[PDB]
C-alpha cells in the first residue's frame, strides 16, 4: 500500500493525473486492478493519498536539520535545490490543474506548509548576519524556494537538471551573499 | 472560428490541464459540432500546439510592446506583469512542464526564444549610474520576481482570491526592489 502510493506519485508526476490510469498503477507494483478496490474507490483516491504523501515529504524535509547559523541557511538552500525528489516538485506544481473536488483540501495543505515554512524560516534569522529586516529576508527566501520549483521542473523537462541546480545555487547565494554581514 | 477556437482551447487546457480536456469541451465552448473543429485541426494536440504558440507569441509581445527605461520604469514594468497578464496564460505557461513529448522540442526552442528577448529587454533597464549590484545579479533578481509571480498566480488563480494575490506580491516585490536598487 505504501509500494502502490509510492509508485502512484511517481506515475502521476509524468503522466498527470488524467493521463495515469488504474491498470498503469497496477501493473506498476504487479497486482491485479480488482486488488485497488479494497483500499480505495477510485483512481482520485490514489491521487489524494498521493498529494498528502506530498506534502508530509516537504514538511518533513523543510523541518529536517540534523545549525540554524548562517552557514547552515546555505546549507538549507543547498539541500533544498539539490536534495529535493525531482517527482515531488513535479506532483506540487501539477497541483494548479487538479480535480476541483479536492481544492479544499489542498488549499488546507498549502496553508500548512506556508506556516510550517514561516516558522522554520524565522530561526534563521539572525541581524547581527543579515542586513535585512525580517519580513524582507523571508519573502526573499520564499522567492528562492518558489522560483526553484519553476526552474526544476522546467529544466527536468526541457534541459538538464544537474547543471540548473549548479547554476540556480550559484545566483541565490550571490544575491543573498549582498546582504550578508 | 480559428481564433475562436484557440481562445476557448486556452481557457480549457489551463483550467483542466490537456489530458483533462476534451474535444467535447472544446467545440462545446465554442458551439459547434466536432466536425467543424477537424476541419480546421487534426487532432487535440494540434490545438494544444497552437494554444502554446499563441501563448509564446502573448508573452514575447508584452515584453517587446510605456518605453520609458528609468528605474521608474522598472517599477512599472513588474506592476502590469503582475497586474495585467492574463491568468490563462500564465497558468498555460507554467503547465508547459507536462506537456505531450512530441512537443518537446518545439516547446524547448521556443523557450530559448523568450529567455533571449526577456534577457535584451531586462538589460535595457540596467544602467550602472543608478544601479549598485552587478548586472547579472540584477537580471537575475527580475527574473525571480518573474518567475515566482508564474508559480503563484497559477495557485491563487486555482486556490485563492487572485486580486489579494496581485497586491500581497507586488509589495513584496517593490519592497525588496527597494532594499536591493
Amino acid at each position: 500500500k505504501d509500494k502502490i502510493i509510492d509508485n502512484a506519485i511517481t506515475l502521476f508526476s509524468e503522466k498527470g493525473y488524467d493521463g495515469t490510469t488504474l491498470d498503469d498503477i497496477s501493473k506498476s507494483v504487479n497486482i491485479k486492478k480488482a486488488s485497488l478496490y479494497y483500499h480505495y474507490d477510485n483512481k482520485e483516491e490514489i491521487y489524494r493519498k498521493s498529494v498528502e504523501n506530498c506534502f508530509n515529504y516537504f514538511i518533513d524535509f523543510l523541518l529536517r536539520n540534523h545549525n540554524y547559523s548562517i552557514d547552515g541557511l546555505y546549507q538549507f538552500l543547498f539541500k533544498f535545490i539539490f536534495d529535493v525528489d525531482e517527482r515531488y516538485i513535479k506532483l506540487y506544481v501539477q497541483l494548479s490543474s487538479a480535480p476541483e473536488a479536492l481544492n479544499s483540501e489542498i488549499k488546507h495543505h498549502l496553508q500548512e506548509i506556508n506556516t510550517t515554512l514561516h516558522d522554520e524560516l524565522i530561526k534563521y534569522y539572525d541581524p547581527t548576519h543579515i542586513a535585512l529586516d525580517k519580513e524582507d529576508f523571508i519573502n526573499l527566501i520564499l522567492l528562492f524556494l518558489e522560483t526553484w520549483y519553476f526552474r526544476a521542473s522546467f529544466s527536468q523537462k526541457f534541459g538538464i537538471i544537474e547543471d540548473s541546480k549548479n547554476r540556480f545555487k550559484d545566483q541565490v547565494y550571490s544575491l543573498l551573499n549582498v546582504f550578508l554581514k
